[PDB]
């Protein structure tokens, strides 16, 4: 409980209409702390939205994945601020495997790459700068830093 259900539902109803570009998350195992790009096909009921993924595909690998998601797992695309230089300890998102995955900066930028660690995979690697962003949370219609 660090978001308010009433407000979140209202804001989601307001902003996520047909055609709206969004990010959606999943409760499925191994997908905690990941945001996928998508677009609202249409709202469903009062709490849900049919979305079509920008990058994720159906099993043939060709047709865009389509799924229902609820108002607690959908958000707008965050502002990108690319004036940013990452510092060690910064909570970030890194784009790979078709998604924005939560990670932590473990080494400052060198030669256009940043050292990154992912807690989910317990894996460490260097990422190209333009595949990284500062992590932000969508709360009650407002973008906030951690």
């Amino acid at each position: 409980a660090r978001v308010d259900l009433e407000t979140t539902r209202a804001i989601a109803k307001q902003m996520f209409s047909s055609g709206t570009v969004v990010e959606v998350s999943s409760d499925e195992e191994g997908f905690q702390g990941c945001w996928f790009a998508a677009k609202v096909v249409e709202p469903v009921g009062e709490d849900k939205f049919l979305v079509e993924y920008r990058d994720l595909r159906e099993k043939d690998g060709i047709e865009p994945l389509k799924e229902e998601t609820d108002f607690l797992h959908i958000r707008p695309p965050p502002p990108r601020d690319e004036d940013i230089d990452f510092a060690v300890g910064d909570k970030i998102n890194a784009f790979y495997n078709d998604g924005w995955w939560v990670g932590v900066v473990i080494d400052g930028m060198k030669h256009g790459t940043v050292g990154i660690y992912f807690r989910q995979s317990q894996e460490k690697m260097r990422f190209g700068r333009q595949g990284l962003r500062l992590h932000k949370d969508w709360v009650d219609g407002t973008w906030q830093l951690p």
